[PDB]
């Protein structure tokens, strides 16, 4: 199978700059080279060059609307293209708002795709419920069908068409949800596994249930959108919105090795890796490293070991 | 439902001073304000003023008997009063010896109360089994019916009447028990989940079993006495007797969100938070913060999120 | 029952020196004294004096073959002797290559022994599959029956006779396996619980399965070979090959308390504790301490507490 790396050095989704340097740190860590050592075919599409939209006034509270909107539209295009060539797309980016384009793109080629959202937050704040204008915290609100019309159209996001419905997404790791975000996920009956459920069930059963929920009836493509802050700050400190009591390094990898086994991984996002937020070079390294392991894992790397077929090592 | 904060700045239960500053740190952390944002009605009773008993000679080994005794009698009174007004009592204190008064008080109004003791220690040392005279490690010995008469009456504790029996308490997190304390809990058939059981069952099944044990036949009130040292020093370092291999930040909260769901929380204690023991301001902050989260959790705060009823966020 | 401490200050299995200082650190931590406080009879055999084999040229890639070979032959002898006196042997060593002699020795007296290998690595690299010549990573290749003849005889290891077969060993904690090592463990159908299985099952069920696998039909002696790097660097940082996402302090102890309950512990190894690798005195202390706890645990120490029989503490 084919893999296509696509860097999304974008940070306008969050007021904190830095996440744009994420792709670099990741490539710099040996991601592309390491990936190539897998049973996969790796191609690097390079980092997308996003044109800034001058005098990008804020829509009500929403910040950098047109700039985010345009960057995503370009991402959706790119991804939609690789998806058209049946290759698996990997978006290494900055803030999570790029999930808009990554999925909206993926959807154009695979409308029946399921989404497993690993994050500490729901990121489903509609532009009317946000306490800030940060779009990085609103991706899902833009991807949901059940949310269309519930909030005023935003400048730059007219190209977007709700790609999936409430019954096609599953959150994992939630532990920092707003009153509105919470109201919404409950009101729409969106399946989710907060840290409380993971504690109760254990990541083992957790993954078991998410697969039976999403792949119970039909077997469709999987879009894993991984926000590195789905794990505990002790594993991925270098991020804009760290939250205590998260997923462990182990559960993170367990999540990715399962999705690998389903043979249905179609698209992956590795977001929020900000190298400029590590209190120490060890923390940045630490973040980049596990974020790479998550990617490698998704694509076949196993903790029990891996070996090439037809090779008699004895 | 009503909540009544009651500070117990007492430290005579342990030779280390500092736990008296605990209430401050907690209030100072925004506890009262944050609590008020819950579906509850919060009232702050302020910190109790404990009169020191001069020439408080030690009873055999027991230290500051009369001083502890009197402080508790005053606490039992206070608590017994709020309990009389059907409000939920919250004791923010110093050393755990105040559990004597918090429960003995709670009991006067709710004799059928169950007790979930989250701690790294059993704290059931009778004045005859203690290696030290520290009462902070003897609360339960004073609250048990099966332990009455087994040890010599102590000066200042004549007002106390065993509030509950061996079949009404459940320990969670035990991992540092003395030969005597152990002999006792085994001899009296006191249900408990040491860290070994939590490892085996997983906090999920652990909470499951404690509720079926305590609420199996009848549904009675719950008195959660939480020793912040039920968790690992990595989460609550600022405490007098830290012990490695404890409950995780996650398990602590899982414990409190369940007890919240039972709708039976009647009384809560948040003890052993000592701000003077943090090797660094981060450690003290760290302790105070999770101790607050435990409290907020107990009273409804959910990691999956919370939202107000009748509010259409869309 | 009798316990016999045997120090194996050997480091030629790994290019990094330091693990030879391990026995010291452990004794220096109070191991022997603390052990004596158990229901066991402790005897210290002292640290073995290993004669260096001059001009010990490398066999192909294998480094210090003759030196390792000779040291092990001496260890096998020693252990085989205490085993003959029905006492339980405890090898406190340096690199894991000493597992060769510890088990080969144990085997001579108990050929039906089962082996529970707690380590982050399989250490089953045959001299033909190693990327380095480090024997510390090849112990099992020398102990397996199914591996005999699969690799060229090594200078100094002619005295060795495969002590156990693929169906007599169980790995726990694996998370850093080589292509060849992996090919081998899969090709030989060797039961193992990688960190992925532990995540899935939970150390509780994990221990459950390993006992039914190894003790299902017959009840034989247990040789627990514990490589401190089976746990996460956060617990045992001071080691030559640390790997993230390992066993927790808790799971390590849970592993040992179960093996204790089986009443079948016959032989134990506590390897890879390198005091010269702790970035800070706290890290070295931290490693030594949990390594001691693992040992004490193996021999009866319980987290729920322990008390002497026939002693009425009241
Ligand atoms: N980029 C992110 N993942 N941000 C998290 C979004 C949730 C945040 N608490 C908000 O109110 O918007
Ligand atoms: N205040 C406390 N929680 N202390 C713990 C009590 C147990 C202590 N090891 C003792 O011997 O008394
Ligand atoms: N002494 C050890 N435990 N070393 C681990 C052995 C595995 C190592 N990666 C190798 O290739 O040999
Ligand atoms: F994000
Ligand atoms: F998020
Ligand atoms: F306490
Ligand atoms: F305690
Ligand atoms: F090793
Ligand atoms: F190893
Ligand atoms: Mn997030
Ligand atoms: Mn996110
Ligand atoms: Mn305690
Ligand atoms: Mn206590
Ligand atoms: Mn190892
Ligand atoms: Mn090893």
């Amino acid at each position: 199978k084919p893999i296509e790396i696509i860097g999304a050095p974008f940070s306008k989704g969050c007021p904190r700059g830095g996440v744009e340097k994420g792709p670099a740190a990741l490539r710099k860590a040996g991601l592309v080279e390491k990936l190539k050592e897998t049973e996969y075919n790796v191609r690097d599409h390079g980092d997308l060059a996003f044109v800034d939209v001058p005098n990008d006034s804020p829509f009500q509270i929403v910040k950098n609307p047109r700039s985010v909107g345009k960057a995503n539209e370009q991402l959706a295009a790119v991804v939609a293209e690789t998806q058209k060539n049946g290759t698996i797309s990997v978006v290494l980016g900055g803030d999570h708002s790029m999930a808009i384009g990554s999925i909206s793109g993926h959807a154009r080629v695979h409308p029946d795709l399921a989404v497993i959202w690993v994050d500490a937050h729901t990121d489903i704040n509609t532009p009317l419920t946000t306490s800030s204008g940060n779009l990085a915290g609103q991706p899902v609100a833009f991807l949901l069908k059940e949310l269309k019309g519930k909030f005023p159209d935003v400048p730059g996001f007219s190209w977007v068409t709700p790609a999936i419905s409430a019954k096609d997404i599953v959150y994992i790791g939630l532990r920092d949800v707003d009153p509105g975000e919470h109201y919404i996920i409950k009101t729409l009956g969106i399946k989710y596994f907060s840290m409380t459920e993971v504690d109760k069930l254990g990541i083992g059963k957790v993954m078991e249930e998410t697969f039976s929920y999403l792949l119970g009836r039909k077997k469709r493509p999987i879009h894993l959108s991984f926000d590195v802050d789905g794990l505990d700050p002790v594993f991925t400190p270098a991020t804009g919105t760290p939250v205590v009591g998260g997923l462990s390094y182990r559960e993170g990898l367990y999540i990715t090795e399962e999705i690998y086994k389903t043979g249905l991984l179609s698209g992956l996002d590795i977001m929020e890796v900000n190298p400029t937020l590590g209190k120490t070079p060890e923390e940045v390294t630490r973040t980049v490293n596990t974020a790479v392991a998550l990617t490698l894992s998704a694509f076949g790397t196993k903790r029990e070991g891996n070996h090439k077929p037809e090779t008699d090592y004895l």
